[PDB]
């Protein structure tokens, strides 16, 4: 009802976790096909959930920055910088022990989300 | 709607993961207070989800066996033995790298579930 039975519902958002690896842009396109987007993380609850839903391997999430511009969410929303992004790259990934940046071309598993309903 | 926003919805069930450790019996009582039960795992999808929702630490789930009797789910349902339980103890736990048995008195984190709605 709230989410497809095959997606995971938590804190008013529906999540999908990939089984294959793609670059950040290709992962975002895959998310977009489901009416979703690389995961937007608005709270500590979401972050802790994702860091665990991810597992041991790095997973792309929805923060990216274009040269000379600020970090921006995958859905275009501006990032309020509620958490700090380590590293020197332009796309963000997470896994259980960390949230950091990696070259956007790297093929990683990914997580998408979209609002409930 | 389907589950409390604070619980995790997947495959028609709502999940809760503890932040503290308890014995199997005490964990089951905590689950029961929420109208839930130590997690019943009916499919490979549920199992893979739980092994990841759990993380690196062992978490009690809903399979236990009384001496001389078969493994039984925490809600009283008989176990169809769709998966094998390793070890020589009487309560089942899981984490990302395994699902096995442990002495029921051991205090572990736990996972509860209950049907959607
Ligand atoms: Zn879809
Ligand atoms: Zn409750």
């Amino acid at each position: 009802s709230s989410c497809s039975e095959d997606w995971v519902g938590y804190q008013r958002k529906c999540y999908f976790i990939s089984t294959v690896k793609r670059s950040w842009t290709s992962a975002q396109n895959a998310c977009s096909e489901h009416g979703a987007t690389l995961a937007v993380i608005d709270s500590e609850k979401d972050m802790n959930f994702l860091k665990r839903y991810a597992g041991r391997e790095e997973h792309w999430v929805g923060l990216k920055k274009e040269p000379g511009h600020p970090w921006k969410w995958s859905n275009g929303k501006e990032f309020n910088n509620w958490f700090n992004v380590t590293g020197s790259d332009k796309c963000v990934f997470l896994k259980n022990t960390e949230v950091s940046s990696m070259e956007c071309e790297k093929n990683l598993y990914w997580i998408c989300n979209k609002p409930y309903k």
